[PDB]
């Protein structure tokens, strides 16, 4: 077990380890019940290619255990084609040389700033995910989820904005998770409340 | 792996051993297919505290192999707040120090009396399933579930109850879940059928 | 870990060992993120008994990693009893003597030709998907799926089907599935488009 205690998780950066996957500040992964370490979460990805996809997490990221990212866009299988298994792949098979491939790329998986991520939440290849959204355990995201939503389920849907829409801009423009330390531990106070037009203020007057 | 068969499931009372779990007369999990005793399956359980929310499981309960009972209230994920990051628990980052506790509890989860849980069901903290329930496989309970209702999904949802609303009011009338050994081997005959109203009389006959 | 890669599944036929597990040709698993060989996949399927319920695999299917196929029926309980209890099962317990067996098998689990299965994708007692079919992953089938049909979600709900309906029915009565492998080389070409209609005729063609 790459972890301690169901209490105590590791930072992103500091166990992260395929090239294809960028991390940011202070982002975490807990995952003493899968015991694995953030890596072999992302499901396919190539650490040698240049070529692929790539998952990208945004700072401030709470990461339950056993999260999956599933990789390798198609993985060669066309639903559209008569048939839906990868015969390009089957290299042993002489019959199947003429095979062409039906691979495709579904493009990064992108997770935003401040992203909170249920434990076992799988997400899909090619997902957006969100500045603050809220992705709920064993959620199932089969699309992009926008700023602030809290989603769950098989598949995952919105259930609501953790924010009004005018709070939400808000918070979308003075972007605290980009704030230099100093001001995000100045702002502290306030980031332990629900004041965004408190918060906003606060800004604005410092950056001047 | 702490099971020999996928056949052959073990007692909770042979292999519980945080003391936050309360586990009740012949209540057992099979857990072949997940290796790992029953112990485990209750997440960020502190057998430290008493502080802490507890899981209670009734008697007469069968229990799927690695199903999941989610603990710790919030884990100090506060989302009505402007970021829903721990703050306050990342010690090391001197600037994180005025941070708040935005951890909550959210009361003992409670499984009634022989219910039935399917393979890797999840339940959410402070949910309360009630007698008779049947939780269906990878059903992800966020909610109270009432006696004798069978649910499943993500999220879970009622199907259907398993007897007549009368039937029911019957059943827990006569608690069978608490009666005597003797009584239970002696209307054993009648706990092998669907007539709940036949069982009724039996009851109402010996308590005589 | 069964397998050397992510990216590298292996052959039913070169793996399966329980005798209740008739997998056809080409059909493969891959699955390096749950580190089991295909066996494990099914769950509580006897290799001893010729009388249980087998989990039946066309030709050509791809199946995604900890995939898992639930036997065994029911398991001994049954919901329309005043106890989903298996006291029958529980010799131990001299007071569970007379229990009658609740025990119900619920017949063989049928995949059909090239199915395409997804991660973690969980199949309840006695399905049948229909060949073509694709299941999403985290799906919970539970229940038949139609030939070409999509599904996904918990629980398991068509999507959409892959082809028109008379496109299907055209894929149906030629069966490339079958073709002597001379034949599946040959129309290579078309077997990698939506070509149905093409297909059928480059068929009817050299059956002549």
């Amino acid at each position: 077990n790459y972890f301690e205690s169901p209490f105590r998780g590791k930072l992103l950066s500091e166990q992260v380890s395929n090239p294809n996957i960028r991390v940011g500040r202070y982002s975490y992964y807990s995952g003493y019940y899968h015991g694995h370490s953030f890596d072999d979460c992302a499901r396919y990805l190539m650490p040698d290619r240049d070529d692929v996809d790539k998952l990208v997490i945004g700072s401030f990221c709470s990461i339950g255990s056993g999260a999956a990212f599933i990789m390798a866009g198609n993985q060669g299988h066309r639903a559209e084609w008569a048939s839906t298994f990868p015969f390009h792949f089957m290299h042993e098979e002489p019959a199947f040389a003429g095979a062409v491939n039906g691979y495709q790329p579904a493009g990064d998986t992108l997770i935003g700033h401040e992203v909170w991520i249920g434990t076992e939440a799988m997400f899909m290849p090619g997902v957006r995910v969100g500045h603050g959204a809220i992705i709920g355990s064993r959620a199932l995201v089969t699309g992009d989820v926008e700023p602030y939503a809290i989603v769950g389920g098989n598949p995952a849907r919105t259930i609501r904005k953790r924010f009004s829409d005018g709070d939400i801009q808000n918070l979308l423009e003075m972007a605290w998770w980009d704030w230099p330390l100093a001001d995000i531990e100045a702002a502290m106070p306030l980031l332990c409340t629900g004041d965004i037009p408190a918060l906003y203020q606060h800004w604005k007057q410092r950056q001047a």
